[PDB]
């Protein structure tokens, strides 16, 4: 028993880790192979940072203004292109610990792990979700960029974030391991704000769920909603529309506890409606978005990589 | 910016963990050298462990009855002992991916990083602190025994926690890596209880001061404390008694800050006495007990391993 916030274990993404550096910018690449991905802002400093022309400063670098260090084994750059916001550097020597992986791009409502590094060196791991503003919220310090967000299916990691920015409000902004933003943000220092966030409905559900399954049952009344009457109520409290897809996911928790998706749905209404009077559930004092259908299960059938 | 739960990278504790198999009871083991470490009722069925004599299971033991797995590699075991509620069992092979290490029994307060494994296979890695009534508030299932809990300090992983049971509310006991329990917890399914709890002041403290740096601020009164009139206080609301050592190690958050420690003491007390008023401390509505001085300090000066 017991629910906790719990990340993929992070050695796989760990051998992968170097540290970038090229003039006086030093920050974190992913090595996979013979290829190491970083963020593109690497080829700035201070000033060009406003407003950078990304093709014009990478025109006028050599292989050789790129440091790559792996602990203190430099790898010899062969090789630099740029996909989107992110640059590619071949080195000479493939990395021997790259582990079996996918570059995903994942949906709002999905979570991954994220492993803090700085210098190359991990920081250390926390789980996230991608919000629906394509924003997430992370702990990220001056020189986190390049650090990687990744999901872990047995031997497999799928690779889906790269930290680049934070914004106001201190929430986080990063791209695909092909270089391109979630959301509508760009990689230059200007006025950029998340759209106002939604909860993540199905999310808030699937905890639901966890928490009957600890024995945590007090906020379960006698009633059952449809799918139009949920949604109505749930628009009002900025929660995202529950989808019959969304449903679906949500088949093997309700088939696990006995309790039907929209008799859950009532559950939820109430809570929405009358607030929590006081009272936890899984020790929280607020209702929770940041864990999957999967990962409820996961954690609560203790699946293992 | 931003304060999310972070465990320590896992890669040098995933390297040491193996599945240990003796009659038909699986569970996990830590290989360290030529060594791997294990909960010693491994050596028990369902039956024995109401109230299993574990000396007298042992002597019935060759080294040939426990099956070691790392991977689908099998580890010959050459030798067996008990150390209090631990199995050493001595092997033919040295883990040639022991990471520089240290066995060591935390305080009440201090926190680790839990690696939950099943089968010998990492599931996840979430942080814990060790509860003033010596539990801590894990996610374990059934075959999560073994599963070891660590600190990392550069280069060396300090092993202080070994899971070996659950107790009524769903709170974990276990042993240091020389097979001491914390607290008074024995091996052997009967009738146990945690004494009731108490909130670690020093780490709210912590907490407060993680906020400030974050730039959260509204909880900050003009007032100062005594030492004494603030002890008085947190005794009512079950808040462990702050002492000078708990003064001096606040130190540096509260020169970083600017905030005199009793000042932060006085804030905490409003908080106490009038409540939170349904506003959110780094998006927390309780106040969060569950990270060190040290931890406040890793996260926001991005200290690495
Ligand atoms: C890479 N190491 C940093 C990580 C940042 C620094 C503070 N915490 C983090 O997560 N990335 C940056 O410094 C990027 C980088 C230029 C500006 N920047 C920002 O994150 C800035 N944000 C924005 O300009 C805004 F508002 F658009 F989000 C900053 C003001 C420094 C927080 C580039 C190329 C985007
Ligand atoms: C080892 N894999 C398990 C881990 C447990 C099982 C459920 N979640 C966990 O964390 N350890 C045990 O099964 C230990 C084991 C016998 C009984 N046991 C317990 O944890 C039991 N607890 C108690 O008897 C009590 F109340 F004292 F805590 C159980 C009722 C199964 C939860 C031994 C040798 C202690
Ligand atoms: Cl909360």
């Amino acid at each position: 028993s017991g629910f906790r916030k719990m990340a993929f274990p992070s050695g796989k993404v760990e051998g992968c880790m170097v540290q970038v550096t090229c003039g006086t910018t030093t920050l974190n690449g992913l090595w996979l192979d013979d290829v190491v991905y970083c963020p593109r802002h690497v080829i700035c400093t201070s000033e060009d940072m406003l407003n950078p022309n990304y093709e014009d400063l990478l025109i006028r670098k050599s292989n050789h203004n790129f440091l790559v260090q792996a602990g203190n084994v430099q790898l010899r750059v062969i090789g630099h292109s740029m996909q989107n916001c992110v640059l590619k550097l071949k080195v000479d020597t493939a990395n021997p610990k790259t582990p079996k992986y996918k570059f995903v791009r994942i949906q709002p409502g999905q979570t991954f792990s994220v492993l803090a590094c700085y210098n190359g060196s991990p920081s250390g791991v926390y789980q996230c979700a991608m919000r629906p503003n394509f924003t997430i919220k992370g702990s990220f310090l001056n020189g986190a960029c390049g650090s990687v967000g990744f999901n872990i299916d047995y031997d497999c990691v799928s690779f889906c974030y790269m930290h680049h920015m934070e914004l106001p409000t201190g929430v986080h902004a990063g791209t695909d391991l092909e270089g391109n933003f979630y959301g509508p943000f760009v990689d230059r220092q200007t006025a950029q704000a998340a759209g106002t966030d939604t909860t993540i409905t199905v999310n808030v559900l699937a905890w639901l769920y966890a928490a009957v399954i600890n024995g945590d049952r007090w906020f379960l009344n006698r009633f059952t909603t449809t799918l139009n009457d949920f949604n109505l109520v749930a628009m009002k409290y900025n929660y995202e529309p529950l989808t019959q897809d969304h449903v679906d996911i949500l088949g093997p928790l309700s088939a696990q506890t006995g309790i039907a998706v929209l008799d859950m749905c009532a559950s939820l209404k109430e809570l929405l409606q009358n607030g929590m009077n006081g009272r936890t559930i899984l020790g929280s004092a607020l209702l929770e978005d940041e864990f999957t259908p999967f990962d409820v299960v996961r954690q609560c059938s203790g699946v293992t990589f």
